[PDB]
């Protein structure tokens, strides 16, 4: 069949309809320090006709507590997105974490997204069906793809039905993640021909470090990344800073900020052909 499209503004998003680029940076760590971060993708987008959405995050739930840096707060969290957002009407994403801000967040951003760890959660996958937007699923590292129809079907079950599907990788023995691009079709069948899209960073993160032959972190992030295009996505995932990030040269793992457009052009030309070549299969 044809791929289902939820439609992000002028940006539709569709396993046939181009890779839509989904950039942005990890924790929301200033009000304009993001600006170098927005400014710099939109540019390249437009240079490459490659469509985009901003990623955002305003939370902490992750890593070092108490406090330690636990990121910019709902409150004033939302209101550093309208800046971004008319200085460049963007299309923005931000996950949620608990139910009752389900509804805030969901006025100022485009595509609210639901965290690996509240997953299968329900009454958060329900706080978010009560709003009709666009979600985004991070699929677990510990999911079968097969199981993402246990996510999607009760989501419209909420109302909800503008879905969208993440992939970060699933792991790999102790502390290590691995993709199977085999496993963006199956996502695609199980999930009504959704929108299957690769976080190339989050991904390969555990991967690039498998101790012992690695120790030190490295990176290769469009080397792993030119895979899922090659393979046939909706579109990337990805974050940068300019040196890394204060939220990937520790967290994860980034993309140098201005080191992205031949990486594009890279996942432009690749995407390119894949999505031109007439709809093949070996099953006879
Ligand atoms: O399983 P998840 O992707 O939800 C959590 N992990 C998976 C991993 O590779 O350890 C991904 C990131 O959320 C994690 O690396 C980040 O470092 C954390 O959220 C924030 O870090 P920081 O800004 O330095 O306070």
């Amino acid at each position: 069949m044809k791929q289902k499209v939820v439609s992000i503004g002028d940006i539709n998003v569709a396993n046939d309809l181009p890779f839509v680029l989904f950039g942005g940076m990890n924790v929301l760590e200033s009000r304009d320090l993001a600006m170098r971060i927005c400014e710099h993708y939109v540019t390249v987008t437009q240079k490459l006709g490659i469509p985009y959405v901003f990623k955002a995050s305003f939370d902490k739930a992750n890593r070092s507590s108490i406090h330690s840096y636990r990121g910019p707060g709902l409150e004033e969290g939302m209101k550093i997105f309208q800046e971004l957002k008319q200085t460049f009407g963007v299309k923005i994403i931000t996950d949620v974490h608990e139910p009752s801000q389900a509804q805030p967040v969901a006025d100022v951003v485009d595509v609210i997204q639901l965290p690996a760890f509240l997953a299968r959660q329900t009454d958060l996958v329900e706080a978010m069906a009560k709003t009709g937007a666009v979600i985004n699923v991070k699929k677990p590292q510990f999911v079968s793809p097969g199981q993402m129809g246990n996510i999607v079907d009760k989501f419209k079950e909420g109302g909800n039905e503008k879905v969208i599907l993440c992939d970060r990788g699933a792991n790999f023995g102790y502390d290590n993640l691995v993709v199977d691009m085999l496993g963006f079709s199956i996502m695609k069948k199980v999930s009504g021909n959704s929108p299957v899209i690769f976080d190339v960073t989050h991904a390969l993160q555990c991967r690039d470090p498998f101790g012992a032959a690695s120790g030190g972190r490295r990176a290769q992030v469009a080397e792993l990344a030119r895979a899922g295009m090659a393979v046939g996505l909706a579109g990337l995932f990805i974050e940068a800073h300019p040196d890394p990030e204060h939220a990937k040269c520790d967290g994860p793992s980034a993309l140098p900020l201005a080191k992205l457009e031949p990486f594009l052009k890279q996942m432009k030309a690749i995407d390119d052909l894949v999505k031109g070549f007439e709809e093949l299969d070996t099953s006879k």
